């Protein structure tokens, strides 16, 4: 099993490494975790500030019709990409291949999956939103309508609302994906460990 975790806007991969930590399990034991770090990017929304930044961001906080920007999102989605077919490359099946992030990230494994042309084993977004229009959903590969997608929100969350969390809904019908969504109430734009056993509990369910 290969789990590729994408982090959020400014950090780094390093910093998020001992997520995989809370995934206890024995049958996530041996999984291969891979924490990639974005590159130093100027970001529109810190007023040109350069940090690790997958894709740039316009505006905050992400809502539903807040501005993106989607030849930015590609150049991130071309590097996954490399990441996810030198995994498949060396052997890895890729209906183990799990992509996962939040926010920033969670938005990139989102285009990630959709574009890929492949049926991965899932992607898992926490805290995210849909980084482009409809007008790609005509290049959504075959397979890759086929990979399930666990949508994690915090109800309370300011960052990257709620409603735009919700809004992937429509989005992925349209594409025709399936995407169970799971609501936490009260928590706002950060992690739970609670969120991470659901989503290591989704893994193992997907993994049989």
């Amino acid at each position: 099993t290969f789990i590729l975790w994408l982090h959020g806007l400014g950090d780094s991969g390093p910093a998020n490494e001992p997520i995989q930590t809370q995934f206890k399990s024995s049958e996530l034991s041996n999984a291969s975790w891979l924490f990639p770090s974005a590159p130093f990017n100027p970001v529109t929304c810190n007023n040109g500030a350069v940090m690790r930044s997958w894709f740039d961001v316009p505006e905050l906080p992400l809502k539903v019709g807040s501005p993106i920007d989607e030849s930015s999102v590609l150049e991130a989605v071309k590097n996954v990409h490399a990441i996810i077919d030198q995994e498949i490359a060396e052997g890895t099946n890729p209906e183990n291949v799990f992509i996962c992030g939040l926010s920033q990230g969670g938005a990139l494994t989102l285009a990630s999956v959709l574009l890929y042309p492949k049926t991965l084993g899932g992607g898992a977004v926490l805290s995210g939103w849909v980084p482009f229009t409809s007008s790609i959903i005509s290049q959504f590969p075959e397979e890759a309508k086929k990979t399930p997608i666990l949508w994690s929100h915090g109800t309370d969350d300011r960052m990257v609302l709620f409603e735009a969390g919700q809004a992937a809904l429509p989005f992925l019908k349209e594409a025709g994906v399936t995407c169970e969504f799971k609501a936490y109430p009260g928590l706002g734009h950060s992690i739970s460990n609670k969120e991470l056993k659901y989503i290591e509990s989704w893994i193992k369910r997907r993994l049989k």
